[PDB]
DNA sequence: GTGCGGT
DNA sequence: GCCGTAG
DNA sequence: GTACCCACGGC
DNA sequence: GTACACCGCACA
């Protein structure tokens, strides 16, 4: 791993802790060959304030640094054997780079605290993006070159203060770490604390607001918007043909999302499972996993492409219904949020683990979710207990069962709640006084065979009894189906209701609805959830109708001047011929006909065949049809209750085209 | 990594060897746990024919199979002890799988031959030439290939004791010649030896034309061609900014080349190393490896575009210059050969290992190379040694020196020769009567690092005396420069003369100039190569000229149609007004103006803009000059010799523009 | 024991 | 201990 | 082209 | 994220 230096007298030495490997062997040619040692960390390291001392003492990066430090840790730290008087921490200049920073610091205050004081702790000044993508000496000259390199020694100033920060930030009290976050939510020396409060604040945020949280409008995280905008743009629409995966990842990684390949493929892969997603936004072709936890074949071996329902996610996008922004480097654009013409958030659900928070939303039945909004339009002052009159509860893709209106009903209420999910099981008598236990629908997010290696574990472990055999017989002809053989005399129902206890045959969805609303992290309710979506349904379908307006009048102006042109044809054709530079002609048609630049230019673009019979006539046939569209579009605008209908019209056309009954059963009791 | 059936009874039990990891995983999921137990193969196996036992045994894919079956190797063999009674070999309908299928066959015959006799050794028949096993679902893998209902298998029959041993020997044998020969000669139950022949052969063939064998005409292998083709389709010519490596490959792979991004990358990557390619065919961004032998960066982190010199490989390609082929899936088109407006093969070099053969080709200096072409183009009866007044021999990007003319000399005569690559070390003074050797240039293809290490390995191992320090001091200024101290008052030149014959300071280039000629593996001497090249160019300029002409012949024609109307215009204006459709309007213009169907449209489709003064003379000015062009072309076509000097000039301008000094120094005595 | 496109 | 996007 | 670490939060 | 191991030649 490490690459060491010739000078074995620490003084003229120093080690660089450099983020990745891509940037690690770059640095392995920029670096001086006799005064500069490199230690490539292989990825985000252990937290030393979360895990106890036997763990710390193990994660390889953690060990690897100790020896390579020489000083020895804890209370054996002889800062004398200190191999380096200048240890540089050269983390990428991204968020996961300041984030890797805090993690090394947390290790260098509790385990080499004298080191910080000593005067060896450093922070190279990488030029701003990305680390890896630099040359070997492009790495020497800005960062490892003493002649030109900008560094940072970490002054531990007030140990009383730091001692208190380091616990809040990397401590086990998630809730402390949030309170700070929420409060600071604005949208040649370096003090160790002056570092953390920023180097973690930026990360805490960007993770919350540009990683692990699904917007409230499209119900989408970024890595998803960017996979569904790219299917969009690359025009791999459902009527067309599957593209290989690594080609869309190729496209998406390039343009919008500078991150690992793995993160993007496995992400679009989920969007592609009839069991993961309630309403799959991807057409998977090729091996795409299975319920046993198996993973889609590698991105080079599969194909995807939009789904019919995905269009509704991006329908009317090009009519200016949402704001585009430059991408990451400013060479491309991307949607800030897609149209989401259909209740996507609650429909498909969500799960993500943040920094301060985490979110968990269940998948609900679209049809149910629609009436919900439908009713929700006709009454801004509606009660959840009523919204729930249209929305029985979530509906998992795994069907399965749900217990009580009660676990369900609090979630929606207050925002957080607990739902007990349970498998579809049946007892059936095999005669001769015998029994057997046949699950056909496990719960949602429940790895099939690991529930079975889980019952396998019990039976061989004599922790539960009276089961003779355990077969998976599941066929893509029967649906899920776990047959459990029961012994004679021994009671099965017993063995059933103990398999709910002891195994995932019964599991619980921890509803906790933190979605990104108005830009920030937010716990919300069923009412709130649809309200802010219905809002984005008003705020799309409106902005469109106005673009159609604009796009409408714009054409009827060009037409106006066009008909005038066909009506005084004979003079127009000579006022051109008798004009040399078309700059002059544009100057004629205007004065003589009371016309406008955009109009006289247009005429000067008219093709001879636009003068035949139909083509002439067709033309004015287009005009009188536009003015119905125009007044209408304005009718639509000058009466809320109309635009509002369009919304209901459309939200209902959807519910009639894609709606599907319920799979999950809500059992009352 | 074998997922064994619950079943413990051979008569019903059948193992599966699958092509990939992925293939394997789908198989494992669409398989019957009851009776179908699957052992996947990670890539390639071992040749138990070419390799000897200590080595076979210590190998994995064999042992893995050995335990699986649970029978025994060679004499230990016992038909009863066998876990399974169907051993199914599942590789895909791709040559590479054809050959793997012939690699496992090897095993079963050399070690479990008796096993074959019982009929346990089976072959699986996936759908033909559709795709990689891995593409299909697990359900798609069961329904066509594994389900006993609709599955077709080939039972391997050992027909003749006598011929089988020899055949296996020949195809998988140590002796190259007999495999080279067999190939060339050939240029339910299944007969195993007719199967080892065809599927091996079917494979061996692809690996030549469409694998690791440069074309004579463009110098390019399928893999590079393919990268350079698409570079030019994406349109990232040197003038355009870099665009990530991931996008590029994902693309070449998703339009042309069905293989490992890893293989595509490090191939594309080479093209971009100024020390790899005499004239780099790419222009990278970030870490693209370096001399001492560090691989390149991760295709995520890098960017890439053509060189200005690559522009000339794809000059005039969309001008009907060379035939087009359909891509592996028939969903896109690709060039069968890049136009190569410069002699790439002998320029950049090339060196792969095929089947029964292998090419190895040096680099030369473009300037030299062109001059030889011009002179040979001039004297098509020119003596080889007359070509050497122009072409003195190779020229490695690394530079260096060569040792003697008969070395180069017989290389260019029989296709093959041995060329002495030394280095340029200088001896000089370090101070105090103490000396030093200094090496500033290494043999091409020599790895600077492994050269330095493998010198210590001879001092430490006291196999070379008087060496008292050796650093490698290569910076960007020094370029290459390695220092070797000589214990003063000791003959530095006697060491240097030994380090030469001991290590990689001096290396043998074993030239075997083979490359696809008239579509087959040929051996060509300097001339043929130049000729084959030369003829390509003669056959390109002509076709371009053929195309530049039907394009002018076609545009003059129209330039007229317009003129015509532009003159007799008011009546033109009338014919159309007085007409109801373009149909009549045409058919009217066509006859009552003598206008061609073609010219008629050209007017029907003419904007008013061209009624003015200028626009009527921009036509005029354009029409006349198209006559002076067709003049030229009709001149260049109608003569074997102008077509021949257009080439000479056109190449005489490349050399003029991209041509450079010699770096490798040619010494004798 | 090594170059290069392949599983 | 695992739900999922990032080193 | 897959194996083997980490964070981050809730239950 | 490097480790990991194989076909295929020819020539030291
Ligand atoms: O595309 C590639 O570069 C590789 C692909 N594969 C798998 C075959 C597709 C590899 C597999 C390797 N192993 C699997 C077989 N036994 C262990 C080693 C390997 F070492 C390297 C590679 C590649 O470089
Ligand atoms: O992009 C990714 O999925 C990964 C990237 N990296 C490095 C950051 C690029 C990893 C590094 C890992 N390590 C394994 C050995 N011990 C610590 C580092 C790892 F297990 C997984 C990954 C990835 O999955
Ligand atoms: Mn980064
Ligand atoms: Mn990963
Ligand atoms: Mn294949
Ligand atoms: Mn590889």
């Amino acid at each position: 791993k490490l690459a060491d230096c010739s000078s074995k007298s620490p003084e003229e030495c120093e080690i660089f802790l450099v983020e990745g490997d891509s940037a690690g062997g770059s640095t392995k040619s920029g670096r001086d060959s006799r005064t500069q040692a490199i230690l490539p960390l292989r990825g985000k390291i252990l937290n030393v304030e979360k895990a106890r001392l036997d763990r710390i003492l193990n994660n390889n990066e953690i060990r690897q640094m100790i020896t390579a430090f020489g000083t020895g840790i804890g209370g054996d730290f002889d800062l004398a054997k200190a191999r380096y008087h200048k240890i540089v921490i050269m983390t990428d200049a991204d968020v996961d780079g300041a984030h890797i920073r805090t993690l090394l610091l947390t290790f260098f205050y509790r385990f080499m605290r004298p080191l910080i004081e000593a005067g060896y702790v450093y922070i190279a000044q990488p030029p701003t993006k990305g680390l890896g993508e630099m040359n070997a000496d492009q790495l020497w000259e800005t960062t490892m070159n003493p002649e030109h390199r900008a560094l940072l020694q970490v002054k531990l100033e007030d140990a009383i203060e730091a001692d208190q920060t380091f616990e809040m930030l990397m401590g086990d009290v998630v809730e402390n770490r949030r309170q700070f976050i929420e409060d600071n939510a604005v949208y040649n020396e370096r003090n160790i604390t002056s570092e953390m409060r920023e180097s973690f604040l930026d990360y805490a945020m960007s993770v919350i607001v540009a990683r692990a949280l699904p917007d409230v409008r499209d119900g989408l995280k970024p890595v998803h918007r960017r996979i569904l905008y790219g299917l969009n743009e690359q025009g791999m629409t459902p009527d067309k043909s599957y593209k290989k995966s690594a080609r869309i990842v190729g496209d998406v990684m390039g343009k919008y999302h500078p991150h690992g390949d793995s993160s993007i493929y496995e992400a679009m892969v989920r969007m592609a499972q009839d069991f993961s997603y309630r309403y799959p936004l991807v057409d998977g072709q090729g091996n795409f996993g299975s319920m046993d936890g198996d993973g889609a074949a590698a991105m080079r071996f599969t194909e995807a492409r939009m789904t019919k329902i995905t269009l509704e996610l991006l329908r009317d996008i090009n009519k200016d219904t949402i704001d585009f922004i430059d991408n990451y480097d400013g060479n491309e654009r991307e949607p800030s949020v897609l149209p989401a013409r259909f209740p996507n958030l609650l429909a498909n659900g969500a799960s993500g683990i943040a920094v301060g928070m985490a979110t968990n939303i269940p998948p609900h039945n679209l049809t149910e979710l629609i009436n919900g909004v439908l009713s929700l339009s006709k009454n801004p002052d509606i009660s959840i207990a009523e919204l729930m009159e249209d929305i029985e509860g979530p509906d998992f893709p795994t069907a399965g069962l749900i217990l009580g209106k009660s676990g369900i009903r609090r979630a929606y209420e207050t925002g957080r709640g607990s739902i007990q999910m349970r498998s579809r099981a049946v007892i059936e008598e095999r005669g001769g006084g015998r029994q057997r236990i046949v699950v056909t629908e496990i719960p949602f997010q429940v790895n099939k065979a690991r529930m079975i290696e889980k019952i396998a574990e019990l039976v061989r472990d004599k922790k539960i009894d009276g089961i003779t055999d355990l077969r998976d017989e599941t066929s893509l002809r029967t649906g899920v189906r776990v047959v459990i053989d029961v012994r004679k005399d021994a009671n099965a129902s017993v063995i059933l209701n103990n398999l709910y206890k002891q195994t995932p045959l019964q599991t619980s969805f921890g509803v906790n609805m933190i979605a990104l609303v108005n830009g920030r992290p937010k716990l919300i309710n069923l009412k709130e959830a649809l309200v802010h979506y219905l809002e984005h349904q008003k705020t799309v379908v409106r902005r469109r109708t106005q673009y159609n307006l604009r796009k409408a009048k714009d054409r009827a102006h060009i037409l106006e001047g066009l008909r005038i042109a066909l009506d005084h044809i004979d003079e127009i054709i000579s006022t051109i011929r008798e004009s040399d530079t078309d700059k002059v002609a544009m100057e004629s048609l205007q004065q003589r006909f009371k016309l406008s630049e955009k109009q006289a230019q247009a005429i000067l673009d008219m093709r001879l065949r636009r003068l035949t019979g139909l083509e002439r006539d067709k033309i004015e046939a287009e005009y009188n049809e536009l003015l119905n569209y125009i007044s209408e579009l304005e009718t639509i605008l000058a009466d809320e209750e109309v635009l509002l209908q369009l919304v209901r019209d459309e939200l209902t056309e959807i519910r009639d085209r894609f709606g599907d009954d319920r799979r999950t059963e809500i059992q009352l009791g």
